[PDB]
């Protein structure tokens, strides 16, 4: 067979509801290092003096006005790359409607019946017209749903604009892709540079710029250039590119490129190529379509060949052919898998999980390891217990007062220790030590030495550089203790009494968090990471992080449903330890960073597969950890809110945050919950579940009808003299089978279908198609033989007859099936389906009795049907459904329902 | 006016939908110490011996098997109180069927129709009769319901019985209803009496009869008595009387009376007289019952003696003014009420929230003030950290074994400290200790003291007493501290420093446990309260509850809906005070227990209005400080789950318990949590309030326009020359309208209704009747005025036409006018009726308007009606949906809606 490259009938969808967004980070690679005329815009606008500025961009310092944002909106674009943006509603009904099939249909109608039969082809015509704007329509409603959901959680950017009549500037928090150039924004801690910017004023502003120049230290950015020579564009110290976060300080800058424009937009990423690769879900997609196009290509050919050599009309046997190969359209799976998961997405939006790509959900329900860390998820990130003491154990009003400062003055992000010691202290000692003391520098943190230092002063004599970090990386560099009120040395006996102390702390549940401080002379220079050295160790911070009330029963939901919790956290071992005990997590043996550093990539998927608790990791240990649990067909979902989870939430094969995280943390999800919780997390995967088993049932019930019909007519078309059933009565009964079938994605599902991680195979629906395709054959060449000789429609003549008695038989069982073949067990007593659907098979089932009874069935050529019918029909209809009912186990034995 | 005892046409609802059980704790008072022949049986029974006990109850010692428990159930009956006996459905079904307005609707129908217009009395019988079912099943039906919703949580005992075919036994969970005499139960801590009892075995047996005689002290129960003279049925150590619960240890007895026999069952309480005080929820349907009897009463004769005087018709006229006054029957009460309510409780069963009587659902919306206790509610009951120290701080081993040979040999009712202490011992020493002691005596917990002893020993020569307990209580007892491994006395400086030290922890939020030990000979003799002297103060055990992770949003949830919570609790001011802090609620100024002691009943409800958390209360305080909250028409809801919690629950307007608690606990409550959480409480509140807002909607808006149509009828009759409508047509009227009114427990209810804590006013209805029945009169006189000359209905002869010419306009009106008069706002934009009344009022609507049409309106004596009718129809509808959204204004000003 082959010929793939030939065949382009299906239309695939548009990469915003499948496929995630490019995250700014596809590693510190480039092509070529950006090209030319881009790189020396970026290195002339960082040195461009800030007078001339406001000029080149149009811009004030009050902001924009409106008529100006729209004005540069126009000249500029929007701030998106072009995969993001959606088409107009007159492309999108046109584009269903050029289907390579409607086409045929409706030029086939216009040959058939173009000499001396008019009203016939104008029919045809308006029956495609009608399939087409159901489709549209469905399609439509669904991609509007599903771009609300994805605008609901969007990183927006603090801008001044202008608001009020009057003219008065403010502060707006508007989404991202609003931000054209020449705008003003202002960043602090953890916000994500929103496009290319240039840094008008900053205070201590650190940028963790890891993804484009791939260095893990945050790099100081300034208001004016600090350094002699940049060479580079990506090195300068006063352009901000899009992608990075802010680490700590604060900053206001201005907006210099934009969309395509930025940096990583073009040529460094995004621009460059396409979406070469598509992911697990458009690979199914794309298997179903072409499986749907095979079965068309051998069956409807054979049909116009079988009719053609029998009756000797082939314009109209090659249209009857394409109307009973029109039921099995690859063209059915844009309108079922956009409409099936957008209903299931906003369902899960009011769970508060809000789905940001469509095909997230197979993964959502699919996912059998969770990864995530203890923080916020198992303990409840409010410290309800902490003590400040010194080595000795007896308790410290300067260990909590040095602490202060460095909460206090610190603006990186906010940490439960820095709100507990900021609530601990109380209001007149707070006040006296903000009047008493400013702040001169920061020393941000990161995790080669996980620390993090504030340099304050009283006066202009000395400087007091307080640190404050895990136990062990302040030992390293504290040189002398503070013990009964004198600085003496630190020895290794106390060294080891603090050790076991801490331990034993530790074991308890307990963080130890110490505190170190300095004395230097007065000095000019920025301080840096080589001046935390000599220290004094004041004391150390205790403190318990309980865990949630509900942990324990989330956690037996998701062992229950069969997703396997695992635990990367960057804390202790001990303290993560008693926090999996407390849950329930069964920690067994812990894994700590340091000891899967020197294991090969083999080794460690394999010793990951047997470990819980992983304990002190970093970033990149994390991402190497969900990277190779994904080695034996495991479907990995990692859950993360911090600076650093951008590559492991990219990684895993879905990502997971919370409406409270970092900008990054937000963009690199696929998943965001509205609240941090794993009960939330459980009940919609299972609710996902139930979505992705509809669109299952769907395509499933759907193509095994569609192929029954195509087999009831290849085999008993050349017995008949003519056609058994007009193509127009075809076309008639697939458009009111999906008006039916319109209200699938709202059925219900047993449980039996989701308590398990969902597997999809797209090689079954050809198995499930052979095996229930003949089935409705049978009784189809049963009502052949029954209008044939019982109704005696015998000539061509009273063709119509014959014609119009299979049509109800075609379109009665083809609903009524769907309700015993939806379930694996049996119908109406054990699993029954939802209420929407049963009101639309009966509404489709009335319909189409009654429209051979109606004044339309002289139109559209349906003769009306003698009483002694329809018992028959109903014996018909009962003993097809009765058979497929005591023949659904066969296939539940060989092959399984789920 | 008065003659209220001479109303009897009022149907009370069934005393056990509505009003609170017995709860055999009625205080110490007894009808003359219960009257002979059964104070002596219970004596006879309590020195009887064991071998002849058997015979005398036909009880073998293995049990009793399954012919025998019915034979002695029939022969003894069952064990209830006669108030909580269902009547059976045919008894239901007469009741329903034989109040004075059905009965004399079908005599004057009788005699009207009986002299040559036979088949006219018999559909107004049948009509009559259509009635009475629909009210019937729909009684039925909530009834139902509802007292299956009072036996899921119902208190349970453990019998022996026989269990399969073989004939063995077990040890079954049986409802306390199902317990024949001659039973053989066994008995654990926590356990309420269920019957009379006559002691087998028992294993340190201790019950808390403060209900029955009066003191709070426990008591101990024996096999064999051990007292010298009885004298006294009450007072006797080897029978445990029903109503009383079980503190600790173990014990396996014979059930020796039931039901009513039991002594609290006859002549001790529940028995003499009846329920002769109705509470709120009965006063105010009895004033809504009576307000309807008086409105009837003031327009029926009236109504009749107008038509009598006009037509000449007494027996017809009569009939007539009975049928527009059945309309206002009190007898919708029963089926309002019963409907409305139950729809409700079966809601909040899904919600976790079982309602063991229905008009607890009025308080559980009205409740305003809401009394807990700290632990299990805003804290979690499982505590995260636990320090066993000694008076140094420094840890100790021996305070830990001392605690954990406690709470090993204690058979008292579990705690969160016993669990610990259970769970915080390794394996190897809990095995050893459990080896090397062996318990011996049990002194179990009372609030005089506030301790808890167990002896155990080592060997025969010495027993040690190990007591633990608060830290006060317990250095009130000792004389000698265990420091440094030495007992050295306690002196006043260790005293000083362990009260600060221990204070210190408390401010944290530590719950602190002393315990103390002591060394005695052995002795035969048991030993008592008094041998808790001379201690030795091992050590304490602090440990941290912490607070829910849902406890602050349901806090804030519920002082939103108008809930004022106070803590009501006997630990210390400190650990409360922290833990309202945490929880954030305003701790304010603490009250402890000793404080309001000498104050008035006036001064302490003056102080507890304004005070938030109580600490360290006795459970008589509780009970004081929850019967006084209810001084200025506040409603008090009281949430526990203790042994002694029981006389707070019923001295509460509301009592509220969990699934888990102790037997007396669930037993006193009114409302049964699944989960003991704020938030279910919160969420049962709002949605309990929209069943009682559905509830007062429902009698409102049917009495207003049953009460207009009366009215109609009583300003035209006189000038019509005949009935402006037929009796069977009002009859039919009212059955649809019915019918329609049947889904109103399902409408809708807006947020702004259910806001604030419910108030109800039976006289409300009065003026929103006479406020919205003349609307409705102006527009049927405008139909009279139509039907008169516009269609020229002017005489006797074309009567048919004028009267069902009313009759649509009647029953839509009224069905229509549902949607306007459900809210104060605008309809279908601002507020929407729920579906299935949108339902059921179309259909209605549509019968209404197709009954003149159908082959039935010739039997209904209805004539069709032609089409220049229904313009004008239409025209009056409108103009009565507008002029009463136009008028709701002026009521909403003049007196409101709620
Ligand atoms: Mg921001
Ligand atoms: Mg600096
Ligand atoms: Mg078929
Ligand atoms: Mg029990
Ligand atoms: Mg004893
Ligand atoms: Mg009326």
């Amino acid at each position: 067979m082959f010929k793939e490259i030939f065949t382009r009938l299906i239309r695939h969808l548009p990469s915003r509801l499948v496929h995630r967004d490019p995250l700014p980070g596809a590693q510190q690679t480039v092509n070529t290092v950006v090209p030319p005329s881009l790189s020396a815009h970026c290195l002339k606008m960082a040195v461009m003096p800030e007078e001339e500025l406001w000029k080149t961009f149009d811009t004030h310092p009050e902001g924009l006005n409106q008529a100006e944002v729209e004005s540069a909106r126009e000249q500029h674009g929007e701030n998106k790359l072009p995969a993001q943006q959606p088409s107009p509603w007159w492309v999108h009904l046109w584009v269903c409607y050029r289907n390579p099939f409607n086409i045929l249909l409706t030029i086939l109608g216009a040959i058939s019946y173009a000499t001396e039969d008019l009203f016939a082809a104008g029919v045809i015509a308006l029956m495609v017209a009608i399939s087409t704007l159901l489709n549209f329509i469905q399609e439509a409603r669904s991609t509007k749903a599903a771009d609300a959901l994805k605008a609901m959680v969007s990183n927006t950017a603090t801008v001044l604009r202008v608001i009020n009549d009057k003219g008065e500037n403010g502060w707006l928090e508007i989404p991202i892709d609003q931000l054209v150039p020449g705008d003003i924004i202002k960043l602090a801690a953890g916000d994500m540079i929103p496009a290319d910017l240039r840094i008008l004023q900053a205070r201590d502003l650190f940028v963790a710029q890891a993804s484009l120049t791939g260095e893990s230290l945050p790099v100081e950015k300034a208001a004016t250039t600090r350094q002699p020579e940049h060479s580079n564009p990506l090195e300068c110290d006063t352009l901000c590119f899009m992608g990075t976060t802010v680490v700590s300080g604060t900053a206001q800058a201005m907006v210099i490129a934009t969309g395509a424009n930025t940096w990583f937009g073009q040529l460094a990423g995004r621009v460059s190529e396409q979406e070469s690769e598509p992911n697990a879900f458009q690979q199914g997609i794309s298997r179903v379509s072409m499986l749907l196009i095979r079965f068309m290509l051998v069956m409807a050919p054979v049909v116009l060949l079988i009719n053609g050599y029998t009756k000797g009309d082939w314009w109209e046997a090659a249209l009857f052919a394409l109307s009973v190969a029109v039921g099995l359209t690859p063209e059915m799976l844009p309108m079922i898998v956009t409409s099936t998961l957008a209903r299931g997405a906003v369902k899960l939006s009011k769970q508060k999980v809000i789905v940001k790509h469509l095909d997230a959900i197979q993964n959502f329900g699919a996912m059998d390891i969770l990864c995530t860390d203890k923080t916020g998820t198992l303990t409840q990130d409010k410290i309800v217990l902490e003590n400040h003491t010194d080595i000795s154990g007896k308790t410290s009003e300067r260990v909590l007062h040095s602490a202060w400062l460095n909460s206090h003055y610190q603006t990186g992000l906010k940490n439960l220790l820095d709100t507990a010691v900021l609530e601990g202290t109380d209001e007149e000692s707070a006040r006296s030590l903000a009047s008493r003391w400013q702040k001169i520098d920061e020393i941000p943190f990161d995790f080669e030495r996980r620390r993090m230092s504030v340099v304050v002063a009283e006066n202009t004599e000395h400087h007091q550089l307080v640190c404050k970090g895990a136990l062990q990386e302040i030992l390293n560099v504290c040189s002398q203790v503070r013990h009964n009120g004198e600085i003496v040395p630190l020895d290794d006996i106390m060294l080891r009494k603090i050790k076991r102390v801490t331990d034993t702390l530790n074991r308890q549940g307990l963080r130890v968090v110490a505190v170190a401080t300095k004395y230097l002379p007065a000095r000019e220079g920025d301080y840096q990471r080589a001046d935390e050295s000599d220290l004094i160790l004041e004391g150390y911070i205790a403190f318990l992080d309980p865990p949630k009330e509900t942990t324990a029963p989330a956690l037996k939901a998701l062992k229950a449903s069969g997703i396997t919790v695992k635990i990367l956290t960057g804390d202790s071992e001990l303290v993560a330890a008693k926090v999996c005990h407390e849950v329930g997590l069964d920690a067994g043996e812990v894994v700590i960073g340091s000891d899967i550093e020197t294991l090969s990539d083999d080794e460690l998927a394999n010793l990951a597969q047997r470990t819980t608790l992983f304990a002190r990791l970093t970033p990149m240990h994390k991402e190497r950890i969900v990277t190779l649990l994904k080695r034996e067909g495991h479907v990995v979902g990692f859950m993360g809110d911090g600076i650093n989870d951008a590559p492991a939430l990219r990684a895993a094969d879905i990502g997971i945050s919370v409406d409270g995280a970092v900008d990054i943390a937000r963009e690199a999800a696929d998943i965001i919950l509205l609240e941090k919780s794993l009960m939330v997390l459980e009940e919609g995967v299972i609710e996902g579940r139930r979505t992705f088993a509809n669109m299952l049932k769907y395509i499933k019930m759907t193509a095994s009808s569609n192929f029954g019909n195509v087999f009831s007519v290849l085999v008993a078309s050349a017995f008949l003299p003519f056609l058994p059933m007009l193509p127009l009565h075809l076309l008639i009964q697939n458009l009111l089978y999906d008006v039916s079938q319109v209200a699938i994605p709202f059925d219900n599902v047993d449980d039996e279908q989701i308590q398990k991680p969902q597997r999809w195979n797209p090689a079954d629906l050809g198995r499930f198609m052979i095996f229930f395709g003949p089935i409705s054959s049978i009784f189809d060449i049963l009502t052949f033989c029954l209008m044939w000789w019982v109704f005696h429609a015998n000539t061509p003549e009273t063709q119509t007859l014959f014609q119009s008695g299979w049509f109800v038989v075609g379109l009665l069982s083809q609903t009524l099936i769907v309700h015993m073949i939806r379930t694996r067990r049996v119908p109406f007593i054990q699993s029954c389906a939802s209420w929407p659907l049963m009101i639309m098979t009966v509404i489709v089932m009335i319909v189409g009795i009654a429209l051979p009874f109606s004044p339309l069935a002289s139109y559209l050529q349906l003769q009306a049907l003698p009483l002694s019918y329809f018992p028959w029909l109903v014996a018909i209809l009962a003993g097809y459904m009765t058979l497929t009912q005591l023949v659904k186990g066969f296939y539940s034995r060989r092959y399984g329902w789920q």
